[PDB]
């Protein structure tokens, strides 16, 4: 056998140091312990290893925490699609029980919260065609359906608070903001099912620089004909957000998907020389050179996340991957928070 | 041989209809003919064939708008990234040379593209490590690089603009929204290598919901220090934007990329119950429920593309497909352009 | 407001079918019960439904297998990098347990099963340098560490074996193919923690059509320097394998990521004019015209799988992913299968 | 304004060093030199950038070539739907003129070829149902159809052929193998369309160790019930790609997608301690721990590609950038090569 072909293919190596963790998955002769087969990710690899890290990385912002100002403020990120799925659900529970300090969403992810309270979004399927779907007046969000009349009933149910928004405007000299307006959206919904309705009782602010994009903005722009004069300033959200990092003594990043959304927390966290820890979700690819689907080192040649941070990205669909990390991280603390509001 | 495994494989077939095109791909052997090698595209299959319908789909929009309204508006957006990219120069051709109608782009896509004008960008490396960068000042973009005294050179210009803006806002009665800030700000810039020094010199009005995530942002935010009050509304540019679409004769869209971008021409689109074309060339898959993965025919089923319409999505890298799109459309109709402004 | 744009916006709609399924996602405030969490997962939306499914489908093959063949034949097919993590584990417990007929692996897949046996893999980052690692002699897989130590170990324990198939073909007349070849390194290995040992011991065929792409083969190379001869015939091996669909009462396949493992199963059950189920889990895309990355239908208009059948892919990494399809079915129906056992 | 949120955003910077190369795109106002709107991708950023640096290394081993042994031994591998796709003409053009020295393609790439001499594919659409075409016998391929009378066509071609092959293999003593068909199959084609016609010509080997996984198989399987005894044996074609790395005096690879052709070219150069240049253009990514879509820099790790060599990935579809970078490379050299062929 060729000497240089076996020297190249039978390079000897030295043993990894003692602190280096075997690759090794759940054994299921075990039975199915749960907890045991989530903790096991970690030893699994790949994107498993690396939800296994955001487990321990969303638990270490927890207790943190738990150390009005809080220990560390949480910023949580997610993106409009995630607001038209269940994850509705799991969000409205973190909120629900002051979990987390900051939401951001885009125009989307705040009015389909809402609308689910008027009407259910049903499952459907990708392959669903948009021509006969149109004919019928269904609007299709990947598998999910949304029945245009959800739109129709949001309308009714929208326009006279905007009648009241533009009023409060022009006597009560209110200067409205995507926030504030959330905020009230949030109130008049009054349904505990709904995110925007705990978010403003535990007075937990939600940016969207965008609002206009999507359905709220139809119906803004309809109502300015009978009723002009709305208007939405983003300058002073961002000045919101900007402080909420500035102040915090410790930040935290839960980032659903990309876009606005995830360029904006970070943005803010920039504000105070970069976030304590960083966890995201999302299935954007870093190739194009874009925002979305940069790895969280970039971000942490911006500033937007500190140096000795150990952010984690686990590129996966979020609706599958969220409710398993809520389980294994905020859900188990669940006593811890009550503690904290003097409950248990 | 089983009578059942055979019948499976060797099921017969009638012949295609006659209409029927045949793959094939460019023969070199002709040597290197560029645009019957980029006609070739058309029959070689997967994206090549995308690419080869997105230049016909683009040759109609422009046909049409060929025959201050025109035949045919045609909304351009593209992501920031791309502004960062070499892309600046391909945008602000169409723009300079008035070919296109409306312009949406985030953030990054509007300061990127002045702040040029006052120092390059350069090409690094996706695997440049974020701890090294920061140290050294340098902000990373995919592969490309932005020393961080670009954005300090941003400031020292852009500052004394901001202070004229809060004063006009407050003394000359002006309510300013995010396209009337582009259009300032590309008057400034004075620059021909300026994508917005163009649009405002050809009345091409640019749209940015969320003006504030981003360097432009961070500026208007430190500024609002020693001169609060500036307002940015978000609403008069829903109408602006919204009624654009409604007016038009016929509309085209060309998007770049996805998120805010695609979803606000998108929804513009939809007040006039669908564009009449659309080319996108992002890298979005739909597998995640996402907006900006979504398919164009997720999009006719909600009422953004007409059902009449054949909509193209290229899945590519606009870096390396938009430049030759432009080549084989726009590029190719320059003196048509210059004869309806009575210039050839 | 414009006529057209409020009727193409506020378009209406009849209510959905009453075998309309909700968007509705697990509830928090429930607790953490992970049974429910997991079923939950149906009705998120997006891939979390596709795992819904998933769950289903291959509860239904089981179901159905549970009625020497048996009453459905499931080919359980994987890439070589899933052995190379701790999914080694999770396919040998489905194999030692017989709970899958036909299993179908790259030569990666065979050889790092019995080299885990021999030595670990180590976890390790994706961000790790080649040029550090190589002068180390660390091979990287992913975000995995494979010493080269470990193929030096390998040589030594394969090279003993070789000489006796050699020997074994030329005077016991032996014809060596990849599914008799990985039949006796599993027997060799003699080690539970062997997907192959298991195989062997439950008369498991293995097919790898390209059992020369890998370490096996680099040894395959060397040892034909000192003993010329070995022949491994892939011929045979497609009868095997094909018949083994030809004569099933029924099939199922469960398939984690693509390429040829993925093609291969489907080939097979093309010879019976179609799979009766398939369960996929990879992250491959149809937009570059791939194997890889064909939806399940793509295979149905070949005849590879039943028109009848309900196709399903996840589009997630499977090391995140299988073993929660684990959990929620083959784990679920151990005494089930110990029945037909006569154990339980 | 806060002094720390000043300091993290104004941050200053040095400039980057002389030899920094700025992000500039090409300038459509000098028209469409196409030449240089090709190497304006250089300086465009992402991928464009990435396409810009392939040229330069296909140039470099091609320059390198041109210095039976050549100066550098190109390895040229493509996936299968590569030849269903009008990259078969490209490839087809390559082989034709002796510009590379070994191929590697799987099963579908072998067939494929020789079938598209017997009758064409089809466009139609990746929305085509897979019901519907199977009711009618088309297959589908991505937005390709090939129709099931051309394999049949092709069996009625195919058979004779291996009548004679299992005769020479018993009375003439023939060893077959992958390769050795593949040249027999290119011999028969007698069809200059072919790929294999003409590397058969020029003495061009081709490995397809699954050779077996597809239609070819399917002819091989029916066939073996009438004249059993064929053998295709893998070990002999691991020797010969092997030794081709092994006593190469340079080598280059070229690969277009991934799976067993990316692997098997890599581990054949490992032989010779690492290839000396490497192009991939293939759309995997590295997040799922594959093969397939790992980094050329995990190949360096491994030993199979020169830790001093400079591989270059473009992250698209091959079908649109294949053949832009034969225009720019082997295209632009055809004189040179017929030159070294004392043809000019
Ligand atoms: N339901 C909807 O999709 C909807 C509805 C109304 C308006 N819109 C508008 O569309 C625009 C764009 O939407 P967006 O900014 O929320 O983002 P988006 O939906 O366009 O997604 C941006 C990126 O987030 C990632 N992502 C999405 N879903 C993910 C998931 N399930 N798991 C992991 N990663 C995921 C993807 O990588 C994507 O590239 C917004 O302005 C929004 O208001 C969307
Ligand atoms: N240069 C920058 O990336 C930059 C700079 C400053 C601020 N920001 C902010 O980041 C936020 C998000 O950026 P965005 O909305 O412009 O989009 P994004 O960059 O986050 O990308 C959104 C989607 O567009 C697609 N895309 C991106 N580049 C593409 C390309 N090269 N070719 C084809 N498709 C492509 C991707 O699929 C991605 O999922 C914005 O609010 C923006 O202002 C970005
Ligand atoms: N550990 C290794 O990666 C390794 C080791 C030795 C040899 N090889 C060789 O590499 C060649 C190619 O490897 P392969 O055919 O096994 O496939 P691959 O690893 O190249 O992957 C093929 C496709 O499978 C999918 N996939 C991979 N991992 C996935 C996951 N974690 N979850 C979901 N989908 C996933 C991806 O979409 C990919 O496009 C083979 O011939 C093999 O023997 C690989
Ligand atoms: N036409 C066909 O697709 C076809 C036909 C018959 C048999 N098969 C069989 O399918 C099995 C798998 O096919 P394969 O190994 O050739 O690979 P594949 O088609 O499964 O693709 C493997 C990887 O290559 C990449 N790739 C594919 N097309 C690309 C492109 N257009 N541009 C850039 N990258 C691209 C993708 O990332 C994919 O993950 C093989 O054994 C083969 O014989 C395929």
């Amino acid at each position: 056998a060729p000497a240089g072909a076996l020297a190249a293919v039978l390079k000897h190596s030295s043993t990894l140091p003692p602190e280096s963790t075997q690759v090794r998955g759940y054994d299921f002769n075990r039975g199915v312990n749960y907890r045991a087969l989530l903790e096991a990710f970690g030893t699994t690899g790949f994107q498993a290893t690396n939800f296994g890290r955001a487990v321990q990385q969303v638990n270490a912002m927890i207790e943190k925490k738990l150390e009005p100002l809080t220990s560390c403020t949480i910023f949580l990120g997610y993106t409009s699609n995630l607001i038209s799925s269940g994850i509705r659900e799991t969000i409205r529970y973190l909120v629900q029980h002051n979990m987390v300090d900051v939401l951001v969403t885009t125009a989307g992810g705040v009015e389909e919260d809402l609308i689910k309270c008027l009407a259910p979004t049903y499952l459907g399927e990708f392959s669903l065609r948009g021509k006969e779907l149109r004919e019928n007046g269904i609007n299709r969000i990947g598998n999910l359906l949304v029945p245009n009349e959800n739109y129709c009933k949001f309308e009714d149910w929208l326009m006279p608070i905007l009648d009241q928004m533009v009023m409060e405007q022009n006597t009560e000299g209110v200067k409205w903001t995507p926030s504030k307006m959330i905020a009230r959206l949030g109130k008049e919904i009054n349904n505990p099912e709904s995110v925007y309705y705990w978010a403003q009782k535990n007075h937990i602010p939600v940016f969207s620089p965008a609002l206009t994009d999507g359905s709220l903005g139809d119906m803004i722009f309809f109502h300015s004909y009978k009723n002009p004069g709305l208007v939405l300033d983003i300058v002073e959200d961002l000045r919101l957000i900007n402080t909420q990092a500035i102040f915090a003594k410790c930040t935290g990043m839960i980032i659903l998907g990309g876009g606005v959304v995830k360029h904006h927390i970070a943005n803010a966290n920039l504000m105070r020389n970069g976030a304590d820890y960083a966890v995201y979700i999302n299935t954007a690819q870093e190739f194009d050179g874009s925002d979305s689907g940069a790895r969280p080192d970039e971000a942490v040649s911006w500033g937007k996340i500190r140096v000795d941070a150990q952010p984690v990205k686990v590129y996966a669909d979020a609706s599958l991957v969220f409710p398993l990390l809520v389980a294994e991280t905020f859900a188990q603390k669940m006593d811890a928070f009550m503690h904290e509001k003097n409950e248990d």
